This record gives C-alpha cells, structure tokens and sequence, in this order.
C-alpha cells in the first residue's frame, strides 16, 4: 500500500564536482545533474561515499544538494545521504534536505568506533526526527563502517514509520534476501555492489544504487531492462561487460572515482574536477588505463544498445 | 569444446549414512543413493564436508563411494570429494575414485595452517596426478579452509588440463562471475551457497552443489527449471521458501545435518543414523523444529510442483 | 642519537570537555589540563579518538588545544592528534598546533575507505609538511581505521625525518617489537592497549598513550615505576587491578568515556560534560557501575601507592 | 592448592621425526627426545600442530608418543596433544596417552566447521573422560581453528576438575591476563606466540609452549632466566635475537618446520626427515637461508649464554 515506485530502477551515486581550486563547483554539480536527466536514470543518490561525503563539510554537502535540486527537482528521484561523523551535523543535513523536498534521506551507520545496536538506532532515529516528513533509507556497508545492520537492528528500525528500506552494500546477496523476506512488501532493498547488480535484483532488490553507474548509465539501464524482461542471457553479457570495465577502472594507481571523472571528460566533455585528498589522484601512467576504459564503455554501448 | 553438460544441474551433497554403532552403513548409503536416482537430480557430490568427510577415515570414505557407485553408476553424475588433512590420504582416495569410474574428483584446499599458493597448487596437482584420467573440481570455501582460491592460483591450476572448474562456496556471487570470466567456456562454476542458488546461477554458475538439496531436491530442480525458463518471479518464490526452510533447520540445538537426517526419516522413511561427534546431536526440544521443517518442505512441494 | 626522553612515560589521552549545551568548554579543558599537571603525568595526547576527535569540528579541536596550552605552563609534553577525515582539515590543525608550539603532532590513517599505502603516506606527509618543524607520531589502529601501518609503509615514513615513531593500538605486542627492531633507538613506540601496558613496555615500547589513564593516572605511574625497577610481581598486581576497573567501566550501557567522566565527577569533582552523540550516554542503571568503578580506583590507590 | 610447578618453564613443541620413506622414525623420535633432555628444557609438547599432528594418523601419533616415553626416563614433563578431526580418534589417543603415564593431555578445538560452545565443551569433556586421571590443557588458537576459548566457555570447562589451564596462541596478551585473572592460582596459562614470549610471561603465563624453541632451546631458557630475575633489558635483547631468527626461518620458500629440521641437521647432526605434504619442502635456494639462520643461532648462543 505504501507507494515505492519512484525508487524502483537505476539510481546512480552522484559524484563530487569540484572547481580548479578543489571547492564544490555549483556549475559542475548542475552539469552532472543535467547529464543524469539526459541519460534517463530513475534518480540520483547524493553525497554518498561515492560522492566523497567522508571528505566534505556540512556546507560543501548543502551546496551540492542545492545545485542538484535546482536541475533535478520533479525530474529525478533524489535520495540525500546525510550521515556525518557526529549526530548534530547529520541532523543539520537532514533538516536542510527536507527543506529542499528530497524524496528520501539516507545514512550509513556510525563509523570508526564500533557502537552498540541501541546507539546505532539512536543515531538513525535522531537523523530521521530532524526530517520527520521524509522517507529514510538505511545504508548497510559493514566492510567500511565496521558494524552491520543485523536482523534485530532492522526489526527495531522498522518501528520508525519513515524507514522505507535498506541500500545493501554487504557482499552476500543472502543479506538482500533476508532483509526483503523480513520486511515484506512495504519496503525496498537497493542493490549496492555494482558487480552483483543482476544477482541482487533477481533475489529481491527492486532498486539499485551504484558508484560506477555514472560512468556508463545506459549499460545499467539496459541491464535492468533485460532483467525485467527475463532476458537473463543478455543480462549476463551486459553484467560481464560492466564488471570488466570496473576491474579496468580499479587497475589504476589513482582512485577509481578519479578514473571515472577522467572518463567523463573524454566521453562527455564533463569537468568534475579532481578527487579530494586523501583519495589518490591519477598519475601520467594512468591515462592509458583511463583511455582504454572510456573506449570499453563506448564499445559495450555499441554492442548492447 | 570440452563437454561439461553432465555437470549442469542440481548435484546434492551426499550425506553420511551410519549404522546404529556409528560406522558407515552400506545399506544406508545404497538407500540414500536410490532416493537421489528416484528424485531425478543431475548427480551427487560424495564425501564433501556436508558428507562429514572431516570426521571420516579413508576406509569410511571408500565404503561410502563404493556403495554410491553400486547404485548410481550410469544414472547420476558422481563427483567424489577426496581431500584429506594430508596429501597421501588424498592421493589414496583419488586413485580409489578413478578406479571406480567417477566423473570427477574434488578437493578443498589444505586446512588449519594457511599454506602459500604454491603449496596449495602442489596439493591439488598431487591429488590430480593420482587420478590422472579424471576431471578435477577445486572447492573454494575460504570461510572454513582459511585460504582462498585467488585469481593467480586459479591461473596456475588451469595449467592442469584435468581441472574443469570450481565449486564456489565463498559468499560473494562476484567470485562466481570473476572465476567464470577468467576461465571462459571450457570451465564450469558450481554455486555452493544454497541460500543464493538463483543469484549464483544467473551470474554464470551452470552447476549447483548444495548441502540442503537432499532435504528437498524437487524444490531445487523446480527452481532450476524456472531459472532456465527466465521465470524469475516464480524462481524467487521457490528460493524464498527454500531459504525459510534452511533458516528453520539451522534454528535447532543439534547440527543442521542432524535435522536433515531426522526430516528424511519423517518425509521418506530413510534411516541415515546420527551425525558424527563432534557435530552436536538433536535434543528432544529439537523434534518440534524437525517436524515443522518437514511439513514446510511438504507444503512447498504441494505449492510449487 | 635523537633525544626522545620527553615522550617516555605515561601520556594520558585527553578527554573531550563539554559545557551543559554540549559545546567545548574552555574552563573544562583548563580544569582537566591542571588535573594532569597535578597528577605528574609526562604529557597529554590531545584530540585523539579518546578525545572524541571523530565527532569534533576543526574549530572545536582548535579551542581544546588552545585551552590546554593556555594553562599547561610547559609542565606537559603535548602531542596533538590532528588527523581529520580529509587532508586539508588535517593540514589546518597541523599548522595551528605548530603555531602553539606543541611537542608533536599525531595522525591515525585515512578511515572508512581502505586506501593504498602510497595514499596513506601522502596523507601523513601532507600533514607533516603543514607542521614542518614538529615531531610526527603515526597512530596505528587497524581494528578501527581498517588499514595497518605495515613494515613497508613504516620504512617509507622513516624517510621523513620528523617521524619520531608509532603509537601502536593493534593487539599483538609483536607489532611493537617489529616496529622497534626495524626503527632502532632514534624512534619511540607508544603502547596503546591499556590492558597490555606492562607487556608492551617490556618488549620495547618506551612510551604509553591510553584512553583509561585519566580515570586513574597514579596507578599507571606506579605501574611504570614498577616496570622500570624490574618489579614484575608488583607490576602484575597493578595491571590486574587496572584491567578489572577497565572491564567494569566497559560493562555499562553508556560509553566507557561517559563512565570515566562520571567517575572524575565523583573522585575529583571535575565537570567534563557528557559524551557527544552518537556515543551513547549513561542511563540510570549505569550509576551503580560508575560508583563501583570509582570505589575500585580509590581502593587500588590505597593498596598500591 | 594444586601443584603445577612441573609445567612452569620452557616446553618445546616436539617435531615430527620421519625416516627417508616419510614414516614416523622410532630412532628419530628417541634421538630428538634425548636432545631435549640434554638441553635441560622443562618438558615436551608432543603431537601438536608444530609436530604435524594435522597430517598424522592415530597410529603415527601413538608411535611418536611411545618412543618419547621410552627414553625420557621421567626427565621431562610430557604433554600429549591428542585432538583429531573427530571425537573417537581423539578419545583413542587420550586413552593411549593415559596408558603411558603422560603428565597432561591437550586439545585444540574442533576445526573447519565452527561449532557452538556446547559442542566444543562436549568434545573436550569426551576427550578428558577417555583419560579421566590425566591433567587436561585447552589449546586456544582461534586464528587456525576458527573458534575461540571465550570467557564463558572457560567457565564451563573449569567445572571439569582435570582442566589445569590453557595454552594460549591467540595474539592478544590480554587473553592470557583475562584467563589467568578468571582462573587463579590452581591454573596455568602457557604462552603460545614465541615472538611474544617475554610479554606473555610477565602478564601471567607461568608456562611457555613454542614451535621454534627446538631450534634454539638454550636461548629461550636464558630468556626465561632473565625474566625470572627481573632483568628485562637482557630479556629484550634475547627476545629480539630469537625473533630475528624466526623471521629469517619464515623467509624461506619451504615451511618453517622444514627450515628448523635442516638447521638441527647442521647444528646438532640430528636427522628428523622431511615435512609431510602438504607442508612445502625446502628448495635449493632455501639452503642459504637455512645456513644463515643456523649461524644466527650459534652467534646468539655465543653472545648470551
Ligand atoms: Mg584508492
Ligand atoms: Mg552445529
Ligand atoms: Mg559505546
Ligand atoms: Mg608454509
């Protein structure tokens, strides 16, 4: 009965867009937003870790979301990741995001220290209470956060009526299946590991949020079309092509998001700036990998679209 | 164009069948083998860890395989897991299995100590050399063995022409995708995590070896039929029903395989005996869980077949 | 040989001192600094994770360090932990700390994302270059940061002449031994795990930085006196009493640092405020644990001093 | 109060002694036993993983212990590690060991599968009941077994009056401290990680069982003498020399125990045979490392004895 159709489809993570001085670029943010509208994705996931949120200030993240919403509002579903190291910064971003009329806010767990489940629930509920009219997505990423969304913690969080589901970036597709089986029809699970897109989708994730989607959004849209059509052979071919490109982008000395920003300059003429330190920048030796990955994306689009 | 069709389908792990004194029961083994023939599964995976191989002697494992082959030969594909703690016992079982005409032998890595990749390759190659006319399957289970089949170790093992692929029991379906992508069309990957059957299958596992399949083989056959037909909604319904049964069986005090042997007595009149210590036996309180799981299996068969 | 005597001894982690509104309290910070001067510890480790640095702004951390330096009167070795999520905030705190004439700056690795060793070295070297006249301590805490100071990364970092050594919070005392053996006499290793103080000290840590020291600094000073005298029976008595107190403080619902601030109100009349969310606050049921731990500290001081 | 003085001191792990055909050598076992008597160690720990027990049959392990007991002449404390993959083989070895009058039997936990604590306790108690008049040592090695001796499981095991303590090979010396603090004076903790010998000893391990001791037993006896005298600087020098030798021995292609057997041929003229496959054998390139480590041991003995 709760309507979650606006979340069903391909929702790329929005990248950090910087100017030449390394500050957030309003023009760069608007340009990348126009790119996502033109590519016909379902939505954008803004100021996630793929958007370098770990490395941004509250003010940086407000400027990014304001500039996304100037272009995207009414055209894309917008999920704003608002978690910060502390609760008060997270509440400030939640209130700001509700003020702009985002569809949902999201939060990773507390990081660095491994906090008990009651403290994790308190953090998410405090963030949710700052945006009390806004859908809330839990982002499960135990490999990086150091704590997991357990089945017991998910039961506790489903007591909050704003919680709509889970963006799952743990590696077991079993976790998707268990969260969806426990929660039932009024919740959505998003597939987080792009390399497993087709496998998380078939086992019950009806949404998909990914850090590599922005490099090749047409391929993930075509993958999703094949899955919805039961064309599993064609879906596998596209998944394998996407994964080969991911492995190529991850083979660079510079960070994978540095590779993606360079690819989008080659393939689209988009200027997204550098990646923020401490993420490592590309070196000269990486430009052959960038060029190869960019061409692999063009070749896969020609093969599959 | 190596022909691996005989490995493509549902291959249950064969359970340990004991008499009342706790020794291997030839009659019990033949009974369980006739059951798998009657259920029309593709093959059986014999003396794996689901068959309590960690807890069996070389002589025990010879008696099991002899009694399986008496019923199964020419009816079922037979894969004999031959790995033991040391190399010489593994070579003895490999030679014995080739002497009986199994389709393939299989091996987990060395366990307990974490041995370097060259020592892992030497162990597998020594086992393969003792069955030099027999297909060889690597069993990847890093969570239990403590070492993984890495992409570099798989490159080295593909130099052995008898290696036909990998039974993958790591949790990431990404591992299935990467092994299949690296190896190509002349290799098969088997899905190991039963809870992820449909997800591993769609991303490129053309076989499936599972410890829970013997409790409910018709449900996994029906799941596989749905997947091959592109009927992903029906596949998901069956996967969810199978996983609910697995979670019920795992809720007991006694070991999951003790629950399955008790279910097979209720549902099929099969007498497989106890589980071998140190695996924990059922307690009286577990029989309500056994009865509930057995009824769940009957109800799923009535719903889905 | 480089003189590191000012770092040898007991250097408590400095706690976050808040007012009733949860902001940094200048008067609270000065109070806690004068407490450490009167207890005769060697120094203080300021704005570490035990000081809630994860949860503090750059401005918060500047206010803390300014108020320490205002009242320390040169009586304390001051190590200022300056690592932030991003490099530019870390460089800002490094420059600020050198401007106040701290003895050393310190840095955990980059967190959340697992960055390659060249990126970790670039982060530390960038922070060090912002305080180019200041001693630099690497803080190794792989359990929380998700990356380790490896032997190869330590070789690279010893190329920077400002690096004086490692605060080691990994659990193996082998790591202390290996870092000390590799580096030699011109470097200092600080023991991080308070529960292993005597064990890390004897195997080559000549310094000690600890989150629990501020609850009971006289006990750690007396432990260190026993170790330096070769009085290992007396040292073990104190270590066991300290560890029992730590286990009692960690038994609370509220965060261990919340327990310590409540203990310091009982035993010292110090008002340090709460802990910052998301760290969980004490509940009513915890005050029995707080009072028991406070009494255990008083009784240990009567037994051992 | 239970007298555990016979367990306090240096107890080397006894190596596997093979003939040229790779079977257990009765003459080789007697020779290595007489070597340990000559070197004046407190005892031997027989058929542990350093003795290649994972790779031995029940019959192999009986032959080893028979030949130790034949020539020890009451001069050594004998701890017989009797754990096997299954319970019945473990019970057979426990009964055999009690029949020879060993001082203690020992057991690692169940391996490969991760069994619940009640199943671990059942395994140890079944082994102990087969040697009901014999002291029992729990061997904690979570890194290899995949399960830990938790504080709760140790409480349960202290209900068995034959349990005398724990050989602790987990890396935190905190685990030694917590086991000793819980158990008190009628129990002994043995330090397992040889690289941490002096640190485990000072925090409350009164015994020490080590796989590298047999390469250089005089150095560990001299280390223990320095610790008992409170001479921590002299102790640290010996610990560092021992650790440098361990790191050299572990730098070979062949397994560390293969390097130690080759060193004992050079330094002592002992013939212990190969290591059992799958442990990797030395290659020609390793003989320079063997000779260097053998010389390092001679040089350390000249410096410290
Ligand atoms: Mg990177
Ligand atoms: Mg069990
Ligand atoms: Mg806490
Ligand atoms: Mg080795």
């Amino acid at each position: 009965m709760r309507n979650l159709e606006k979340y069903k489809g391909v929702i790329p993570a929005f990248y950090a867009c910087y100017d030449k001085e390394g500050n957030i670029s309003p023009e760069g943010v608007q340009g990348l937003t126009k790119y996502f509208v033109k590519k016909g994705v379902k939505g954008v996931y803004v100021n996630g870790s793929s958007g370098e949120c770990i490395y941004q200030s509250v003010e940086d993240r407000k400027i990014v979301l304001e500039n996304v919403m100037k272009v995207a509002e009414g055209k894309l579903t917008v999920i704003a990741h608002v978690a910060c190291n502390n609760t008060k910064d997270s509440q400030e971003l939640a209130r700001h995001a509700e003020g702009l009329g985002v569809d949902a806010i999201a939060a990773i767990p507390p990081i660095y220290f491994h906090l008990p489940e009651y403290a994790i629930a308190q953090y998410w509920n405090a963030i949710s209470a700052a945006a009390p009219n806004t859908d809330f997505v839990i982002y499960n990423i135990p490999q990086l956060a150091g704590v997991a969304l357990t089945q017991n913690l998910f039961v506790e969080m489903r007591k909050n009526p704003n919680v709509i589901g889970v963006a799952n970036s743990s590696m077991p597709v079993q976790d998707i299946q268990m969260f969806k089986q426990a929660a039932g029809a009024e919740y959505i699970i998003f597939n987080g590991p792009d390399e497993q897109f087709m496998s998380g989708r078939v086992i019950g994730a009806e949404g998909a949020i990914g850090g590599t989607y922005g490099a090749m959004p047409e391929l993930y849209l075509k993958l999703d079309e094949c899955i919805n059509a039961g064309k599993m052979t064609e879906a596998r071919k596209i998944q394998y092509a996407c994964n080969e490109i991911i492995y190529k982008m991850c083979s660079a000395h510079g960070n994978m998001y540095a590779v993606i920003k360079a690819i989008l300059k080659i393939n689209e003429g988009l200027e997204l700036g550098a990646v923020r330190e401490p993420l490592p920048a590309l070196v000269d030796e990486d430009m052959e990998i960038v060029k190869e990955a960019a061409q692999m994306i063009c070749d896969a689009k020609k093969k599959f679209l």
